[PDB]
């Protein structure tokens, strides 16, 4: 029993973190086989960052403009290219600790673990949700760029995020491991704001199913609702509309609890309209939206506390 925001064991990823220096800028890189991936703004000076032309900045560098350090071992750069907002540095050694891996671009609402690193050295692990507005609420200081987000399936690390910047509201933006940003953001120290955000309805619902699987039913009710009548309540409270696809995804959790999806939607509508009345759900006083249906099935027991 219990329910916590759980990150994946970070071991396979720790063995891939290195340090990349260029000029006076130092950040982290990701060392898979004979390539190190890192944000391209590593090549910027402080004044380059306000309006950089990376194509022009990069052609002014050679292989030995880049210092790559793996623990105490220096790695020699033997090639370099720009892929979108990343640099790919080819090195003379292939990482013996390279795990089975993929590069994946995640969808909004999905979760992943972040390994926060400084100077190529892991320092912390926590779980994040890609928000609807394509930011994450991370915890990043100076020197954190090149930290990666990932999921682990079996033995395969699915890298899905690399960190680049912090927005004025204190939230974070970055790219997939092909260098394409999530959201409309660019790696420039310009005026850039997060779009308005929304609550991830599919995740709130999945977490109510988690609460029932762990033996709590106090928030349920005798009513039901149509998809359309729920979405009028969703609009009022700044929740994403629920689609038939979301209902289908919640199918297995509905089967393990015997609570029909639209019956749970009626429960949520009631929670939104009436509040929680000083009570908690899985230890929380608010409706939690950073757990996917996959997160719930992963963490919860397959047997309901009936
Ligand atoms: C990576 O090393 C570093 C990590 C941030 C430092 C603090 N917390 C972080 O996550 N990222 C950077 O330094 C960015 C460099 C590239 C984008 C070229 N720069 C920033 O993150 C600054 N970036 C902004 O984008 C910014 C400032 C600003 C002011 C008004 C309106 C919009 C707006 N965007 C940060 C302020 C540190």
């Amino acid at each position: 029993s219990g329910f916590r925001k759980m990150a994946f064991p970070s071991g396979k990823v720790e063995g891939c973190m290195v340090q990349v220096t260029c000029g006076t800028t130092t950040l982290n890189g990701l060392w898979l086989d004979d390539t190190v991936y890192c944000p391209r703004h590593v090549i910027c000076t402080a004044e380059d960052m306000l309006n950089p032309n990376y194509e022009d900045l990069l052609i002014r560098k050679s292989n030995h403009s880049f210092l790559v350090q793996a623990g105490n071992v220096q790695l020699r750069v033997i090639g370099h290219s720009m892929q979108n907002c990343l640099l790919r540095l080819k090195v003379d050694t292939s990482n013996p600790k390279t795990p089975k891996y993929k590069f994946v671009r995640i969808q909004p609402g999905q979760t992943f673990s972040v390994l926060a690193c400084y100077n190529g050295s892991p320092s912390g692990v926590y779980q994040c949700a890609m928000r609807p507005n394509h930011t994450i609420k991370g915890s990043f200081l100076n020197g954190s760029c090149g930290s990666v987000g990932f999921n682990i399936d079996y033995d395969c690390v699915s890298f899905c995020y690399m960190h680049h910047m912090e927005l004025p509201t204190g939230v974070h933006a970055g790219t997939d491991l092909e260098g394409k940003f999530y959201g409309p953001f660019v790696d420039r120290q310009t005026a850039q704001a997060a779009g308005t955000d929304t609550t991830i309805t599919l995740n709130v619902l999945a977490w109510l199913y988690a609460a029932v699987i762990n033996g709590d039913r106090w928030f349920l009710n005798r009513f039901t609702t149509t998809l359309n009548d729920f979405n009028l309540v969703a609009m009022k409270y700044n929740y994403e509309p629920l689609t038939q696809d979301h209902v289908d995804i919640l199918g297995p959790l509905s089967a393990q609890t015997g609570i029909a999806v639209l019956d749970m939607c009626a429960a949520l509508k009631e929670l939104l309209q009436n509040g929680m009345n000083g009570r908690t759900i899985l230890g929380s006083t608010i409706l939690e939206d950073e757990f996917t249906p996959f997160d719930v099935v992963r963490q919860c027991s397959g047997v309901t506390f009936q």
